[PDB]
């Protein structure tokens, strides 16, 4: 199982979500950003690397958020917190900061939908 990590970045009381740009089936839909773990990397090292490339930030990787999602690979989310930088959509169509009440109305990528109740809880 190839592991894919995702980050739930909470800052000043809101969650960062990222709007995919590709492929066509996901372009326009929202996700927790991240990517594949390369063999030899820890989950923390992979997620920090992905978020530095995608968002231009240095984050600290914390506790898991929610459960694994079986894509077929397996997707796991972690809480992350900002160390330096301000996020910009280098690899996404857009970013947004959302509160608890916005989470269930967002047009999530299908895999991430499972985390809705966990994200609401984390913001509540």
């Amino acid at each position: 199982k190839q592991i894919v990590v995702a980050g739930a970045l909470i800052s000043r009381g809101t969650l960062l979500v990222a709007q995919r740009d590709r492929p066509a089936e996901l372009a326009g839909l929202w996700e927790l950003p991240g990517g594949k773990v390369t063999p030899g990397e820890s989950d923390a090292d992979a997620l920090a690397r992905e978020l530095r490339e995608e968002l231009g930030v240095d984050v600290a990787v914390g506790e898991r958020l929610g459960a694994d999602v079986a894509l077929n690979m397996t997707l796991r989310a972690y809480r992350v917190t900002l160390r330096s930088g301000s996020p910009h959509p280098h690899d996404h169509r857009a970013l947004r900061w959302v509160g608890a009440d916005e989470i269930d109305g967002l047009a999530w990528v299908p895999a991430d939908r499972a985390w809705v109740p966990d994200l609401v809880a984390a913001l509540s």
